[PDB]
C-alpha cells in the first residue's frame, strides 16, 4: 500500500525519499 520502512504509510516507495 504505502512505504516498506516509513511508518507513516502515505507515498510510494519508488518516489520515496530513502536517498
Ligand atoms: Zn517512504
Amino acid at each position: 500500500k504505502g512505504c516498506w520502512k516509513c511508518g507513516k504509510e502515505g507515498h510510494q516507495m519508488k518516489d520515496c525519499t530513502e536517498r
